[PDB]
């Protein structure tokens, strides 16, 4: 019972049918806003590391609202401190675009949009032991934004579809919700050296679709990595599922969210990184 | 006299008119291959920083065959190790470009050129005193390469000419050389936040012009800044100096060199680094 394109399930409903926490004052995305944040120097380079004794199969699944990317269990992490003790374990990967390439971010960076944002999603195995008991508990999830740019000239190795793998070819018109398949593992290292690991935004959030939980530590790197109009076109084939509006898949994201609302009882603060 | 694009004093004679160091077996720009290079895990993440007590003007010129900033001594340096004890101080930094938006690098990665390739060059401050001992002696030089590329959609702010601050407006069809403008310092520490600097292929080589010394510790970062058509085309309204057949300045890039050409004495090695996983 929720939408991006049907006016009676769509963005502007959510706070009235999901009050628990699309309501709230603590709501992503944001405005990124280079001038109105903190910049604090003891925010470390983000690393992503794998366990290489794993074996299972990565898929991924037209849900009917994003392309995602489940990873298996004990297989993908994140370090925010150097560390690689398995503090942070990464979930999925999922994908927000526009039908243009002038739009498609949830976040945006001094009010500028891009085309794709993608979104690697992380539970704090730190404190708890699976996904099902982090993802509607306080504090449980970090998530990674990682924007994206077209350009005319590159080659295929040095664009992020080059980490994806292509996805294994799986997106066509003809990948249809809620069918998943088996793809060649993400290489999530390769993507993260796309950009500048050391220069980001970070603040506390909420996921950006129903129910919207206050339960996000948000990660939105500066740099964009690259990509081709081919390749943000092979996303825009996929069918929305039938409670949309629009048949192809596309401006599947939500509307900018104020830092603090009027009726906050605590501000937050944008904080942002950069290197030593 | 040397040239880019007059046939009697272009690169293709370099080797016979200045054969030390251009008939050299360890010459650049060179053919970055990610496959057929040695991952190196000791290679560090690259910083650039700055003494903040230094109050001296930038400049660029146009020297003839580049646009060139001569940044003041003691200013700008450059870290491999972590420390901050100024073992690389930067003298300059120039750029390479094309006629057309699909070459004008000085270095390939895996055959492709990009539009522009900045020189940040700075010498082993570690070992010698002043720039002019360190330009023609051994091991004397390091030369950090930064890979631009054109994106449509972009904000100023998010771009390399941020950094640059547009170099104060100073490229434009009327700067003529060899004329000189002070400029707004460049902001090389934001340049390097632009792109992943733990991301590199290393080797050594030479400097990309005559005498091609063969001193350089030639860093290539792999991930591109970003510019748009409109800040490669302000390059392209320098015009070129009268050693040159071209008006306009373009296509200012050596051709590319062999790691180990067939008379090589000592092959060398291109490695690559990449941030600790
Ligand atoms: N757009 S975003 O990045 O803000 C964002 C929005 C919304 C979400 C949805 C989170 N749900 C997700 S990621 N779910 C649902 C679930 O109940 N379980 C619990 C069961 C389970 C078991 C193994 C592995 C995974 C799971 C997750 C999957 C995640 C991220
Ligand atoms: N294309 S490249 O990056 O391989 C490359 C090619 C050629 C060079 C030019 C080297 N010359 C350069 S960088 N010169 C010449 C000189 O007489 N002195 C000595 C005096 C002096 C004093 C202060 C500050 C600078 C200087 C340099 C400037 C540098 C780099
Ligand atoms: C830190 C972590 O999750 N390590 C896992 C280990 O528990 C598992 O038994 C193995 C084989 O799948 O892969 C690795
Ligand atoms: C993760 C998931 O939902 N996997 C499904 C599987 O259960 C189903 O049997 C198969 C073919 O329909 O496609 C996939
Ligand atoms: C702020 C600054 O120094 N330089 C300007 C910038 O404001 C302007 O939008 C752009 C295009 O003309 O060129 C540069
Ligand atoms: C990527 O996948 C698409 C199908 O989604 C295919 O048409 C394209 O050629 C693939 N490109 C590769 C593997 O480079
Ligand atoms: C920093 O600048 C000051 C004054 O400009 C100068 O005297 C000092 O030597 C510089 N530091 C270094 C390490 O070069
Ligand atoms: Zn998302
Ligand atoms: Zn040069």
């Amino acid at each position: 019972e929720w939408s991006y394109t049907n006016i009676l399930t769509g963005p502007e409903t959510w706070h009235e049918h999901y009050k628990n926490m699309c309501s709230g004052y603590y709501q992503s995305p944001i405005d990124l806003k280079t001038d109105i944040s903190t910049l604090d120097l003891k925010l470390k380079t983000v690393i992503i590391y794998r366990n290489t004794s794993s074996t299972e199969t990565t898929t991924i699944q037209n849900n009917g609202h994003s392309a995602e990317v489940k990873f298996p269990r004990n297989t993908w992490f994140i370090s925010f401190d150097g560390i690689l003790d398995y503090k942070y374990e990464i979930i999925q990967m999922h994908f927000h675009w526009g039908n243009t390439d002038d739009r498609g971010s949830e976040h945006t960076i001094d009010g500028f949009r891009f085309p794709l944002e993608g979104h690697i999603v992380s539970f704090r195995r730190q404190m708890y032991s699976s996904p099902s008991e982090a993802i509607g508990r306080p504090g449980g999830l970090a998530v990674l934004g990682i924007m994206h740019q077209i350009v005319e000239s590159i080659k295929y190795e040095q664009t992020a579809f080059k980490a994806y793998n292509n996805f294994s070819g799986v997106l066509n018109s003809q990948f249809v919700p809620p069918n998943n398949s088996t793809i060649d593992d993400i290489n999530l290292a390769l993507l993260l050296s796309l950009l500048n690991p050391s220069r980001y935004f970070r603040y506390l959030g909420s996921l950006t679709t129903p129910p919207c939980t206050e339960n996000v530590l948000w990660t939105v790197f500066i740099d964009p990595v690259l990509i081709t109009r081919e390749q943000i076109n092979l996303f825009r084939n996929l069918p929305y599922g039938s409670n949309e509006k629009q048949t192809r898949m596309g401006d599947n994201f939500r509307p900018i969210q104020l830092l603090n609302p009027i009726d906050t009882l605590a501000s937050r603060t944008l904080y942002r990184a950069t290197a030593r």
